[PDB]
């Protein structure tokens, strides 16, 4: 083995980055290391801007997007050659199967159970159609137990239309398909725990998932339209939006990206590793399993119920 795994990696990336412009010193510091992912999101900018201008991204963040291309050419030059860090995978995703467009009306949480029915009343908006996880079957609307996956949706319909929506977008990309039609490409990791040994915190511990109506997709005239990917929007119009764990409305990011757009970062950075290597290396986005690991982490605090009283007991 003419130079190390290492040496061979960092051979592939320098050619790249220099193939790209990227900053120099962007370039003089990079050391093929797991958390070094800014000069590969470089690469993939630089050749957005040089071959796809006018890409249109869908609740997507234009941050997030070049970011993921990052982990997944991160992803290949791994693979290319043949470097792996224990406990750093590099996509930051996973596969998982969902079983949520399988049957109607139904949807499946990360647990691979079905999802319960919930009413959810927001201040007045009364939300009949709610999904919990099992686990979360006793809390109110929206609150999570300590086994919840942490997954649950106001609008139960709405989920699952955007469930359809991944589905046939990925039908429409593979139409051939043996495999994988029915596994969502999903992110585990936001910028709050990019990192192995990030400092814990509570709540959710996996990007939120969240169904996203497209409003103007209706109003849209589905025969003028032969493209099958667009056509899976039109037919089914809401997106599964990724954000940060825990998202504002403890750390928290601006993580933001929709199923599609993700699956698009994969896609884009297999056609920006083609124009620069003979042969796409075997690459596996890990299938994924619950665990424990994944519990949401809920503080339930005790709030005192204001009593005009001065005394709590009458003697
Ligand atoms: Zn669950
Ligand atoms: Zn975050």
């Amino acid at each position: 083995p003419i130079v190390s795994a290492w040496e061979k990696g960092m051979e592939a990336a320098r050619a790249l980055m220099d193939k790209y412009h990227v900053d120099n010193d962007l370039k003089a510091n990079f050391k093929l290391l797991p958390d070094q992912v800014e000069a590969l999101a470089a690469v993939c900018k630089t050749w957005l801007n040089e071959e796809h201008r006018g890409l249109q991204l869908t609740f997507t963040s234009n941050k997030t997007f070049v970011t993921m291309m990052g982990r997944f050419l991160q992803a290949y030059l791994q693979s290319f050659a043949e470097v792996t860090y224990k406990h750093h995978e590099p996509t930051g995703c996973a596969l998982w199967l969902h079983r949520c467009a399988e049957i109607e009306g139904e949807l499946k949480c990360l647990h691979g159970s079905i999802m319960i029915n919930k009413e959810h009343v927001i201040e007045q908006i009364s939300n009949t159609d709610a999904r919990c996880c099992v686990h979360d079957a006793a809390c109110p609307a929206n609150q999570f137990s300590g086994k919840s996956c942490g997954m649950f949706f106001s609008e139960g319909a709405k989920a699952q239309v955007a469930f359809k929506q991944i589905k046939a977008f990925m039908q429409a990309l593979y139409p051939n398909a043996q495999t994988g039609h029915g596994h969502l490409l999903m992110p585990l990791r936001c910028e709050c725990n990019s990192k192995p040994g990030h400092a814990p915190f509570l709540g959710r511990q996996l990007p939120k998932l969240t169904p996203f109506a497209l409003s103007n997709a209706e109003d849209l005239d589905a025969d003028l339209i032969s493209d099958k990917s667009v056509l899976a929007s039109v037919h089914h119009p809401a997106l599964i939006v990724f954000q940060c764990c825990n998202p504002v409305y403890g750390p928290n990011c601006d993580f933001k990206i929709s199923a599609p757009d993700l699956l698009n970062a994969l896609v884009m950075v297999r056609s920006l590793w083609s124009e620069n290597f003979t042969e796409l290396p075997r690459m596996v986005v890990p299938e994924f399993k619950w665990s424990t690991k994944h519990q949401y982490r809920p503080v339930s605090l005790p709030v005192a119920h204001s009593d005009a009283r001065q005394n709590p007991f009458d003697f």
